[PDB]
């Protein structure tokens, strides 16, 4: 419901930021498993479905402070900051070059060749919002317990493995939102930009791209970017690269950090 | 139809869902799959059981009441839901090391078959099967007897999406000789194994005007949506496999059309 | 060498027919394997090589007869139908959803899983033309004793393996013209416009894509589409999904039909 | 050369093939094939026998005779591998899907896909590399002679021009960035040996030879330079023996005159 | 720098740089990394020199030229020597090996190829994908890096200031600067992958950023840096080994006049 006026273009109406997400693929920061999972197990049927904290991924979230434009928000008009493009990189591919790090080898039997590296399901997405992404709940297995640490609907019921209605959220917090239990909602999120792949699989290589000269085109269709309510740009995704393997063929999520620059201009609206 | 001026009040927006119907009944444990798939020894004895196979959504969206006027739709968006749900590798997965009881879950893997349709009457099918002699159960809407030609083109095998969750994917498709009113999209992988490949956003405007300007138009008001999204297979652990779907949103933008 | 005059516009100016073509995978019409070749046998070597009839596909071709649209054919100039666009699908993509039908199980030796459903090699293209589709013949092995019900140039050679200028043909009959056998001449076909992929492999995942929504430009560099001779308009293709692969390890080529729109115009020409 | 005026019968159009050059002699039963492939053991010992390993197809092609002189002007081409079609054969000799069940189809051509093709007014320049610098090439074939471990990786000294057919190995040349001024090439590579070969062919693709400075490939000698190679993968025997296998090349070339200081 | 106008004024380069995949130069194993070994876990991760590819870099001197400087406006760059992978017959594993059968399975596994160009080193972001890895004398990383280096760690930076001693697998292009250098990268993973190259003379990059302004080359120096791993090469016995290739660059740079 913000009534969107005109564009301002001085050598002053454009604004910059950059920020990283780092990854929260589940083992905590400044350990020495920070960008992985806990080592995954599995249930042996729908109803003792409980994965433990640590063994599954959840989105990475952050607020970024912009800076305030109105000395008095009781004006007939405000400014507030437009996002009109970004660039965003996948960052520290790189390291998906090391295949001799404590890796299941190739030729397991023989105890030969390098290890396998990084391998399997690959999910990637990012959004840029003027609030926080909205969220639809919805789950592979509904009778999954969830832990304590993790966001989630409890009791979901049978109507959560496809769409209902009700069970609706919004991406409040970092690293407590499970990746397998919450999507973008394309009944909402008028004033956010989403962008999304998966590609599944155990053994599927790992495809990522980085480059600086990129950049993606915010404004929508009435050429409007999102607008930062109360001057707070939202950041939000999730980096699943794929899953490392030991020897004992434990096997955990390993994630990268999002690089994000995001680039805003002052747009007038109706207050 | 003798479309004459578009007018411009003039313009209305509908958003809908459609639920997978890939077998397994509503508000119980399995929505979203199928039951687990057994497999006929031969053509002649073929007979999937109800509930192993998965059937198109469809539904009818009643738009704003209203020479004539007519709700022309000019563009939409959708979408699959829950892509995110399938990062699960954890809930009664075949293992990747089943052997040493280790790994993750397989996850969901093999065939992607993606449709969708938006019009202003049901979506108009041809009959196809790969084997004619299949015994469809009696909640399948089919053509009965379908003769060998059903599994090729056979121009009297014809039949409209008019019921939600009993159409077979695997006997109905879009007949590309009919559908002047309504605009279809496909995509298919096949396998057992095959990585799934889905992609989401918020920013795809498919614009639905042919090659005359014109729109899908809403006879009696109704804007018609169907679909099917089968992501792939679930394996148990004791190897049993079922379909897994997911449900698609649908963004129609509609404006009023002067019709003779 | 047909001279070509002024387009004719106006409401009587275009025409559009609708065709299809059925698949000749080696199966008899009307019988229980119809859209199936038979299962495939494989030579010892390539001297004994004699692929028995049924076992193979065949292009699949039509002459669609236009509205004859000349009252007088000795006049100095004549209107004949030329093709400025297209739609073409391939139909029946909805079956390979089916994994119950008599197929070997993803897991065999525990008699569990779904059918592994048709995988393999696509083959698929298709030409819309004035006159028939000119063809190349080329084989895999020139030594090959094709079955007397096929169209091909008997004891063609060993320069058949490659190309030899010598070994022309035209499609000019439906479901005999070997697809293994023969294919499109880029030397010729200046009244056809052809297209073709061919994904190999026989555990190669089908990938197929259908819409009304997709046309296909026919008009050349010069702004004339293929020109339809004796108001003929020639339709050809191949659509070789994969294979179905039975309990018992047979194994047998699986075919699509596919549909045409074409979208012609009168065009004046020289007489 | 100084390039003038386009003087655009100011325009031609040529029509050739190439046939592959996968080891096996033209006009015998394994034409478009290697031989079978033998494996070395190590580097100090490797020496891939005649007819186990492809070669770039060339051709000069004798074009329309002709203070400045015309030059012919390539300005446009259609290139398209012929033959895909035989690609749908799973009968002929071919390893079975389910070879201990002696069941299912041949499993087809599968593997690597080397796709190259150059268009020039003179002949390919090229740069020498190979994967093992020990390799020792048959007599048949062109090669650099004692090339050095620097052959592995780029030497500036390893130059050479492709000048006959069918003699250049694929695995020991490949096209000169530093050079080819006056030729335009476009390759793809895709490896392995069970990979899928992915082809597509139809007559509806024109690619524009011209240059940023709007200057086609200038045809010396009044001759047009045509390259290629074409491995669509390997065949398999039922005793697993393997043999690359090409298909043939198609080039449409359209050429204008062109004024240039003499 | 205050960029004024475009400025005799155009020179072109071409340079090519050899990869660095862990074996001596001039040596037989030249192009290739030693036979990758794998450590049991995480806290005993000791990879030996030769076994791991490093970045390759060179400063191009430019021509002896308010004052002008070089700035880079397009390039052209190629992987050479893609024509060496047709190579199935030199020591690989068969793919009947226990038929002793078959061509060898040729270069397979990951790919990793990133070049850059621009008017100053490339600037770095350390990251490691086990932070408690001991990196050789011989290579340059950033000692005890702690587990905050397994992902973004803003303390964590360095610059290419010398070729074949940066670990590809320990530092990557910095997002947060390389204002003056444009970057560009693709990997694909696993083991058994098939490499998938292209080559041509055809393709010019516009190197000019939003505002027009290519990179500008400080001390009259072009800075080039990639690296380009093809793939494994596996030999009978097993053992695995880097392989990588070579990479051209060509840039087109004009005079422009700054502040
Ligand atoms: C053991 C197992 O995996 N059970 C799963 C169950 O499979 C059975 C079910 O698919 C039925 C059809 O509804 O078919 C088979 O059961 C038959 C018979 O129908 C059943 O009554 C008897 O118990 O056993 C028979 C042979 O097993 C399948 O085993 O399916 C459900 C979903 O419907 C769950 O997947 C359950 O884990
Ligand atoms: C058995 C078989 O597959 N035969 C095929 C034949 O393979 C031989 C061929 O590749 C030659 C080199 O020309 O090498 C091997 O044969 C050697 C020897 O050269 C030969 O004279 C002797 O008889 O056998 C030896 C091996 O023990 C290969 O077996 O090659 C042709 C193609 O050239 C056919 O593919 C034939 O089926
Ligand atoms: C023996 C081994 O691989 N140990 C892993 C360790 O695995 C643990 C698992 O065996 C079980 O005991 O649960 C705990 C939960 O924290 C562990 O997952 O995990 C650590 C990293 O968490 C490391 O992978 C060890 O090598
Ligand atoms: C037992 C079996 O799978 N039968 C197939 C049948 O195979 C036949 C083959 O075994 C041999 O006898 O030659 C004939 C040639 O016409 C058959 O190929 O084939 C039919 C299809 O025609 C069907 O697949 C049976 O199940
Ligand atoms: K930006
Ligand atoms: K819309
Ligand atoms: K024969
Ligand atoms: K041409
Ligand atoms: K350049
Ligand atoms: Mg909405
Ligand atoms: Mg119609
Ligand atoms: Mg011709
Ligand atoms: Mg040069
Ligand atoms: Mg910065």
């Amino acid at each position: 419901g913000i009534e969107v006026l005109a564009v301002r273009t001085g050598p002053d109406s454009i604004t910059e930021i950059e920020a990283y997400l780092n990854p929260r693929m589940g083992q905590p920061q400044n350990e020495d498993f920070y960008g992985f999972s806990d080592n995954v197990t599995v249930s042996d049927d729908f109803g003792s479905d409980a994965p433990p904290w640590k063994q599954f991924p959840c989105y990475s979230t952050a607020r970024i402070s912009l800076p305030m434009l109105n000395q008095d928000m009781t004006s007939d008009t405000i400014l507030m900051w437009e996002a009109i493009s970004c660039r965003t990189e996948v960052m520290g591919v790189n390291m998906l070059t090391n295949v001799h790090s404590a890796q299941k080898r190739v030729y397991e039997n023989d105890r030969e060749g390098t290890g396998i590296g990084v391998e399997g399901m690959g999910y990637h997405m990012f959004a840029i919002g003027g609030e926080p992404l909205e969220l639809q709940f919805m789950v592979f297995n509904h009778r999954a317990t969830y832990p304590a640490e993790a966001t989630v609907i409890k009791n979901p019921g049978a109507s959560s493995q496809v769409f209902d209605p009700n069970l609706k959220g919004t991406l409040t917090a970092d690293g407590v939102f499970p990746v397998e239990a919450w999507g973008p909602d394309p009944f909402k999120n008028e004033n956010t930009r989403y962008f999304g792949q998966y590609t599944g699989g155990t053994q599927t290589p790992p495809v990522l791209t980085f480059t600086n000269t990129q950049t993606t085109i915010l404004l929508d269709e009435n050429g409007v970017g999102p607008l930062c309510k109360g001057d707070g740009l939202f950041l939000s995704c999730a980096d699943i690269v794929g899953f490392f393997t030991q020897h004992n063929k434990k096997m955990s999520f390993r994630g990268l950090p999002r690089y994000f620059r995001v680039t805003l201009r002052k747009r007038v609206v109706k207050n």
